[PDB]
């Protein structure tokens, strides 16, 4: 039968969510599956347990690169052996792997914004917590956000960079609140962002006067949204990657790789052809947050808080 490998970045609750999805495709299409993720990050755990898949003679791959460029070379070796490959979580573009599965950050962004700019009635004042000013999944996150409110009266009033650091997260949203006793608004771009801005929040007295629209769904977060603190938050699909990762390399191997290309979706990336799926996000809030535990369960995915 067929053997398809899987590598996540880390141990962490999200990659066994990513694990999960693999494994409900191995039961469905029947399929074997081996999906690794080394204690913590590390691409030469990775590499190197690419490099066992190809030996070990796997019939798919799907990588998510810790480094997007030291891959490339294990790549193309697995596509000269005949095994297909395929990119979940983050994206290596120039690797030669014949598809990206995972999440649109800008198209993300945007479902936040719709999200802000209906809360808010399409005027206010919003402050937005972010972790990076460079990276790619924040920035892409903004550009979004920025286009879903652009025609309203909404304004952004500054965009407070922590640098990859809560604490500094937590004091920047304090004086934004100090700064700005008319906000209306966070907007946390990150895991971390949503909750710190919540926790000021509170603190602050501001409960409700003050929404916040952030990322992810960590306990942390489903917490603050039970508490009515936040009242939306975008939840990552990491089941969901694992899941086409396996479906998607199980097609390039029955029906083969040309045929299983035709049916996803296509952009065009300075005349190059590219096929990508963006395995979108839950729009999580204290109204539909009962539902999204229940949907949670039933994928045999547990829930602290």
């Amino acid at each position: 039968m067929l053997t398809i490998g899987v590598i996540g970045k880390s141990v962490h609750p999200y990659w066994s969510q990513v694990e999960q999805g693999v494994k409900a495709a191995g039961k469905a299409l029947g399929v074997d599956t081996k999906f690794f993720v080394p204690q913590k990050c590390d691409i030469n755990a990775q590499l190197q347990m690419l490099e066992s898949f190809i030996a070990e003679g796997v019939n798919g791959i799907a990588i998510a690169p810790s480094d997007p460029t030291a891959v490339i070379p294990t790549i193309k070796k697995a596509l000269e052996m005949g095994i297909p490959v395929v990119t979940l979580d983050t994206d290596s573009p120039d690797s030669g792997r014949y598809v990206y599965i995972g999440t649109d950050n800008y198209q993300a962004g945007y479902t936040a914004g719709l999200i802000m700019k209906e809360l808010l009635g399409g005027k206010g004042k919003v402050v937005i917590g972010t972790g990076s000013l460079t990276a790619m999944n924040s920035l892409q996150r903004i550009q979004g956000f920025k286009d879903a409110i652009k025609d309203s009266e909404i304004e952004i009033v500054d965009i407070l960079n922590d640098c990859e650091d809560g604490a500094r997260a937590v004091s920047l949203a304090e004086a934004a609140l100090n700064a700005h006793p008319d906000l209306d608004a966070f907007f946390g771009v990150y895991a971390y962002n949503g909750p710190a801005q919540a926790l000021v929040v509170k603190n602050a007295g501001k409960v409700g006067k003050v929404k916040i629209v952030c990322f992810d769904t960590t306990p942390d977060i489903l917490q603050y949204v039970k508490e009515g603190v936040i009242q939306a938050t975008m939840g990552q699909r990491p089941y969901m990657m694992g899941y086409l990762s396996v479906t998607v390399l199980y097609l390039m191997n029955k029906i083969g790789v040309q045929n299983t290309l035709m049916m996803l979706p296509k952009v065009k990336v300075d005349g190059k052809v590219d096929y990508v799926i963006d395995t979108g996000v839950d729009v999580v809030t204290p109204e539909n947050l009962d539902e999204y535990l229940k949907k949670m369960e039933e994928l045999g995915i547990p829930i602290k808080f």
